[PDB]
């Protein structure tokens, strides 16, 4: 078995199906105790949560899903109708975060989408009837973050004040999204620092509100 097996296996044997902040505690004890994984973790976690509770988003965007500690994060946060889409390039990965939302209980909040995210974005508008998106998590690969953004752009998917959330722009770094984004007039941005998940290691969240063009 891989290690995202595992954490699932760990969270199925640790946690309380239906209870989204079990999961988050089995996959952040997991991690911490067992084996390190690239999830957002619970320092920066709760910067998200502090995100989500601000602008109770009807419409999310998560551009990577992996083992779908992110998805519960954010799912349990949501109101009642309001959903999150997340795209995940990794089959293996997208059904671990399938069967970690049902889970969680959260499976009628999350479609996970299997599939490039510079491939389905131009998808949302007619496939997946999305009109515009009031918050993306991006947290994919970080030389997608900037080429996504003028995609999301392009396809207008974004409106005046949707939210824009990038991990990881300090640890492992996104220098080109940063400086198009705090020098552009469309866009208002603000850094959240913090720690890369399980680690003694500076990171940060960056917030770039969309302007319109
Ligand atoms: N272009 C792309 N489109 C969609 N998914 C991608 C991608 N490039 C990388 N990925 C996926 O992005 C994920 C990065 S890790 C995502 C962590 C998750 N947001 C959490 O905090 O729990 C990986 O599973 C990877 O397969
Ligand atoms: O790619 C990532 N996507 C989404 N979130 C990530 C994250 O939160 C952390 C990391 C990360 C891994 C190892 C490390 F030492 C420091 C940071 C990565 C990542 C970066 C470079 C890599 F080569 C492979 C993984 C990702
Ligand atoms: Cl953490
Ligand atoms: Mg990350």
């Amino acid at each position: 078995d891989t290690k995202e097996q595992r954490i699932l296996r760990y969270v199925q044997q640790n946690a309380k199906p239906g209870d989204p902040q079990s999961v988050l505690e089995a996959i952040d004890t997991y991690c911490t105790q067992k084996e390190w994984a690239m999830n957002v973790g619970d320092a920066k976690g709760q910067i998200m949560d502090a995100v989500i509770r601000e602008y109770s988003p009807s419409l999310v965007l998560e551009l990577g899903a992996y083992c779908g500690y992110s998805a519960v994060r954010m799912a349990r946060l949501l109101q009642p109708g309001a959903r999150l889409l997340t795209m995940e390039i990794n089959p293996d990965c997208a059904a671990i975060t399938q069967q970690m939302l049902n889970f969680a209980g959260l499976q009628d909040k999350v479609t996970i989408l299997n599939g490039a995210s510079q491939d389905l974005i131009p998808q949302l508008k007619k496939k997946y009837d999305v009109d515009t998106l009031d918050m993306v998590f991006l947290d994919h690969w970080k030389d997608r973050y900037l080429p996504d953004t003028l995609l999301l752009e392009k396809c207008g998917l974004l409106r005046k004040g949707t939210v824009l959330l990038a991990d990881n722009v300090i640890v492992p770094g996104t220098p080109d999204f940063l400086a198009y984004v705090r020098g552009s007039s469309s866009f208002e941005c603000t850094h959240y620092s913090s720690y890369l998940e399980y680690m003694k290691v500076v990171d940060g969240l960056e917030k770039a509100i969309y302007q319109g063009p």
